[PDB]
RNA sequence: GAAACUUAAAACCGUGUUGCACUGCAACCCGGAAUUCUUGCACGUCG
């Protein structure tokens, strides 16, 4: 419940140590910061795991 | 006084249901408690 109340919170701070800067490298891609999520098929490998290193 | 079987013959027998009437019967819950439940992205990879 308490992890519940900071949801938005840990899905930004999640948001920009896994896939912010790996979305970065890509040209003509605007970074956003986000309380973003991925969901659903066509969302990549990195949205399916917990590995750190490329 | 010594000498001559109150003897012989004759089933205590014949006939006759230990028989007649009578419910091993009346009353009684195989009943009371219990989640087919616990974990699991129809998804990954592109000369």
């Amino acid at each position: 419940e308490r992890f519940l109340e900071t949801l938005a919170e840990t899905a930004a701070s999640v948001n920009q140590a896994r896939y912010a800067e790996y979305r970065a490298m890509y040209p003509g891609v605007n970074a956003i910061v986000g309380p973003i999520v991925y969901l659903g098929g066509g969302a990549g490998y990195r949205s399916k795991t917990f590995v750190t290193d490329q």
